[PDB]
């Protein structure tokens, strides 16, 4: 195995790399475009062009047989195949659709005063408790916590175990180490509530969940699938969004001057975002398993094969970023892989970027300043990079 490519002995799902992985994403880019990692024997990309291309041959780099370290081909599943996430086309193509429908750009439309209407209310109120709270629990988690449940048409009680039961998704996708083993027993006591809230009788009308089950009842997906669709979002939704928003705060509060952009011009607040999501991206790695000996960038790999994606390295690969290391709110971001790239790129990126723009624009019009006020606590997660603490101050405009 991995013959021909450069080895190493990167662990990309040890908490030494989470703390500080930057150093380690170029010594992987810079070893060459395929390199093949012995602690877990499995082949790794880095750098913007395998990336993307990988991404982008849905045939050939495959997701049905997981996204995970486990090769759901070889070894029955440990735990169930996402019915969108881990499925190729056609089989992808029926329930992308679906999902695609709504969370349609007319439907974030329909949504977007809401959404702002929330994100101005939850600043004002920061504010009046004072400047100095957690941009984690207080407003990364807070307000996603309230608009995309709402949203969803979940009820409004209760939504204290959506992240406990959220955890375990993209810890899933990771080896069964002890971070594996601590969501999967987070999540535990909120599986069977939470899928219970994902049921057609129990989801407020007009809501995303209320609306997949109406393709219920015309065919394009069974009584048993919307469900799981509808859980879907929730699952792949949550850790991403508050990672997103968190990535987005603790930059524009490390990196003053961008701020002050922003304030200058709160038109920014999208592309603020986007640069965020690319600079810190909450979505780090995840696999492809190859369905058939192929030849990528000078490397001969097998059929059968595992490949990780490091999404965090491909942006900020100075092959394709000027000054990647540097958050720029007015970077042409058009092309970063932070939401992916292809037919299973980020079906809920409207969603996302519409809650980050909200957020940032009731930054940007009601505080005159943000500073980190305290010591940050990074949230470990096998293929996400977040914040669990991060106290700042904000100052009143
Ligand atoms: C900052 C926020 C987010 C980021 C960075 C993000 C990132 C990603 C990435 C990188 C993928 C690709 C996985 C692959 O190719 O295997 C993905 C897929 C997906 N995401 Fe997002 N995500 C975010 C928010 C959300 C939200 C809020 C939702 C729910 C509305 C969501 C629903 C999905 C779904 C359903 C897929 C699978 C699409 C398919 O396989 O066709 N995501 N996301």
């Amino acid at each position: 195995h991995g013959a021909g490519v450069p080895h190493l002995g990167i662990d990309p799902f040890a908490l030494d790399y989470f703390a500080d992985p930057y150093p380690e994403q170029e010594t992987l880019r810079e070893a060459g475009p395929v390199v093949y990692l012995d602690k877990w024997n499995v082949y790794g990309v880095a750098r913007y062009a395998e990336v993307y291309a990988v991404l982008n041959d849905p045939l050939t780099f495959c997701s049905s047989r997981g996204v995970g370290l486990s090769d759901f081909k070889k070894e029955k599943p440990w735990r169930p195949p996402s019915l969108i996430l881990e499925a190729d086309p056609p089989a992808h193509t029926r329930t992308r659709a679906v999902l695609s429908k709504v969370l349609s750009p007319a439907t974030m439309k329909r949504l977007r005063d809401g959404f702002a209407a929330a994100a101005d209310a939850k600043i004002d109120e920061l504010l009046a408790r004072g400047g100095n709270i957690d941009a984690i629990a207080d407003l990364a988690e807070a307000y996603p916590l309230s608009v995309f449940p709402d949203a969803m048409g979940l009820k409004q009680e209760g939504r204290e175990n959506l992240l406990p039961y959220a955890g375990l998704v993209f810890n899933a996708f990771g080896p069964p180490n002890e971070l594996r083993q601590s969501a999967i027993e987070r999540s535990a006591p909120h599986q069977a509530y939470v899928a219970e809230q994902c049921q057609r009788p129990n989801l407020a009308p007009g809501g995303f969940g209320a609306c997949i089950h109406a393709f219920s009842d015309t065919g394009e997906i069974t009584p048993e699938e919307a469900p799981l669709l509808v859980r879907s979002l929730l699952s792949a939704g949550l850790d991403t969004t508050v990672n997103g928003i968190a990535a987005a705060v603790y930059c524009l509060a490390r990196f003053p001057d961008e701020f002050a952009r922003l304030r200058a011009d709160p038109s920014l607040a999208r592309n603020a975002f986007e640069e965020a999501v690319r600079f810190e991206s909450p979505v780090q790695t995840f696999f492809r398993t190859t369905t058939r000996d192929v030849e990528l960038a000078g490397a001969t790999i097998g059929e059968g094969e595992k490949v990780l994606m490091f999404l965090g390295s491909a942006n900020r690969d100075p092959r394709r970023w000027d000054d990647p290391d540097r958050y720029d709110i007015t970077r042409k971001t058009s092309g970063h892989v932070g939401f992916g790239s292809g037919v299973h790129m980020c079906v809920g990126q409207l969603v996302a970027r519409l809650e980050g723009e909200v957020v940032l624009a009731a930054l940007a019009r009601k505080v005159a300043a943000i500073e980190i006020a305290g010591p940050l606590k990074r949230r470990f997660n096998n293929t996400l990079r977040g914040l669990e603490s991060l106290p700042i101050q904000l100052t009143p405009a």
